[PDB]
């Protein structure tokens, strides 16, 4: 398994404009189209991402094509924070993939203020970081998804996704 299916699997794929678990525009492959509630404002975004006019539907392709540039980005995006850097680097190939993960999902930022969790990793100590890990907003509202990630992080195989 890589990445790309390890997102596949977590994320899933549609074609036409839906909303988040948290009730944002959203299409393709995760990819968060805006915060705001109208569907016209999340219209403008399509079309401007794809460049051309959708009517709110894009292709797998399109879909692919959004999904290639997001990995890529949260890559480069770990690679030039000072707080996630030092952590990716610490980690072996499987690790990396399980922080790729909650990057694409909740954003550089939003896992940078995993402060506790960070330096446990740093320290490879799987299960303290397992634990602290499960204490979040994160793991209450989408815990199944958590869950997974955080097997990887605990056993360094990829068994979580084996089942999905």
């Amino acid at each position: 398994m890589n990445i790309f299916e390890m997102l596949r699997i977590d994320e899933g794929l549609r074609l036409k404009i839906y909303k988040d678990t948290e009730g944002y525009y959203t299409i393709g492959i995760g990819h968060l189209l805006t915060k705001s509630p109208s569907l016209n404002a999340a219209k403008s975004e399509l079309d401007k991402a794809i460049g051309r006019n959708c009517n709110g539907v894009i292709t797998k392709d399109e879909a692919e094509k959004l999904f290639n540039q997001d990995v890529d980005a949260a890559v480069r995006g770990i690679l030039r924070n000072a707080k996630l850097k030092p952590v990716y680097d610490s980690l072996d190939a499987v690790r990396r993939c399980a922080l790729i993960n909650m990057v694409f999902q909740m954003g550089e930022t939003g896992v940078a203020g995993f402060t506790n969790s960070l330096r446990m990793l740093q320290q490879k100590r799987w299960d303290e970081a397992a634990v602290n890990l499960a204490k979040s907003r994160w793991y209450n509202q989408t815990p199944n998804r958590a869950k997974r990630v955080i097997t990887t992080f605990r056993t360094d195989t990829w068994d979580a996704y084996k089942n999905l």
